[PDB]
């Protein structure tokens, strides 16, 4: 049953991103509805930035619980339970409408955000054996992960605008509660316990100065995404007064480059030069972010969007082996390790994204929050110079 335990994994991760990012187009929209029908504006930004970087902080502090928790009990105990608590999240989404109560769920969903990774990859890292096969499967599991963040925004915000904003969560809970059944009813025989070969832990493993320059990029170059999604929303509505199903259409384009780019230069990285690659993208993500701001159409932000996932997906594809080699140059390895540090980073990034740019955004504006994300991305694009490895 390796293919099945490869299927949970997927849909997990893959609904893990969709109701990540599905509030990205209607919950900012809602508190603003709910409030005004600027000093609101100015309040709301500074709240909805601490409502999206609490599912990251809420990770962030609970992964290494959760991942003793899975080395003393198991795997398959805590993906239920990520199962079920993400189940409760989405519900709570759909239904409550308070401030307090989407809080709530959104620190459930990180919970349960980081018990189905972590415990899912560990799993699915486990239960096969050849190297080449799971290298492949922990492709299409992670490729999961970008394509749920994929699917997310355009389904989220098209459903909510034209049928209400209890639907798009009611169907996350349908797939969810599916999920959950499928890996209790069928996979039942057997409990898998985690490997017995721990890597380095990852207080050293981040104490690296190489592993953490990239893992700063990498934290870098999201969290531009990261301080996107729950302001550009509300700067669209306070400035092009669009309509409530294009919000999901304008992030589409940064998903789809994220594809492209993924699949072009995880190819076109070891002949064009990793360090050199992950700097173009750095620099081009600056530009990208600097250029949205100036868009007055959604026409003219389809581009500055593509630019930004095209840059992404460069610095994930140059960095992500680029950390697999550095821990195994300086560290001891175990598959895990890679992962765990890019969810660090991760989490970070989306972190430390909302909850201050926000208040830039409070303080300063938007375009200015951009102009100086962009500004940090471009000027560590040379510190990526400090990866030149003679390979
Ligand atoms: C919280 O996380 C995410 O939201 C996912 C995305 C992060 C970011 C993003 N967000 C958006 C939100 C939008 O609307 C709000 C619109 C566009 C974007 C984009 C384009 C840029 N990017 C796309 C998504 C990337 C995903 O992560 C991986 O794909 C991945 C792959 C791996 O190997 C192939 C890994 O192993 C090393 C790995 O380790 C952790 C992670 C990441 O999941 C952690």
């Amino acid at each position: 049953s390796r293919k099945l335990i490869l299927f949970i994994v997927f849909l997990a991760l893959l609904l893990d991103n969709m109701l990540l990012t599905v509030v990205v187009p209607i919950i900012p929209s809602y508190l603003y509805s709910i409030k005004h029908e600027d000093k609101d504006l100015l309040n709301e930004n500074v709240q909805v930035g601490l409502l999206f970087a609490s599912k990251a902080t809420v990770q962030l502090i609970t992964n290494p619980f959760i991942g003793l928790l899975t080395n003393r009990i198991g795997y398959p105990i805590p993906i239920f339970a990520g199962f079920c608590i993400m189940f409760v999240s989405t519900i709570m989404f759909a239904f409550s409408s308070s401030y307090a109560f989407l809080l709530i769920a959104r620190s459930l969903q990180g919970i349960g955000s980081s018990c189905s990774s972590v415990a899912g990859m560990g799993m699915l890292a486990s239960v096969y054996t050849d190297d080449e096969e799971r290298g492949n499967v922990m492709g299409i599991a992670l490729g999961g992960l970008a394509m749920g963040v994929l699917v997310g925004p355009p389904f989220g915000s098209v459903l909510y605008e034209f049928v209400g904003k209890t639907a798009p969560f009611l169907v996350l809970a349908a797939l969810v509660l599916l999920d959950g059944a499928i890996q209790l009813f069928v996979l039942q025989p057997s409990r898998v316990q985690p490997e017995s070969q721990k890597g380095t832990p990852l207080t050293t493993l981040l104490k690296d100065p190489y592993i953490l320059i990239a893992a700063g990029s990498i934290c870098f170059a999201n969290m531009g995404i990261a301080m996107l999604e729950p302001a550009l929303p509300i700067w669209m509505m306070e400035t092009m007064c669009s309509r409530k199903w294009q919000l999901g259409v304008a992030f589409l384009p940064a998903s789809i480059s994220y594809l492209i780019g993924t699949n072009i230069f995880g190819i076109l990285a070891h002949k064009m030069g990793r360090w050199l690659c992950a700097l173009l993208g750095m620099i081009i993500v600056g530009v990208s972010i600097l250029c949205i701001p100036f868009a007055k159409n959604i026409y003219g932000l389809i581009a500055p969007n593509f630019g930004v996932g095209f840059a992404i997906g460069m610095v994930d594809s140059s960095m992500m082996p680029i950390m697999g080699y550095l821990v195994d140059l300086r560290h001891v390895s175990v598959y895990g390790s890679v992962y765990a540090i890019a969810d660090v980073a991760f989490c970070m990034g989306y972190a430390i994204g909302p909850s201050a740019g926000g208040a830039i955004a409070k303080a300063i504006g938007f375009p200015w929050l951009m102009t100086i994300i962009g500004i940090i991305d471009i000027l560590f694009a040379p510190l990526c110079f400090f990866l030149r490895s003679p390979p």
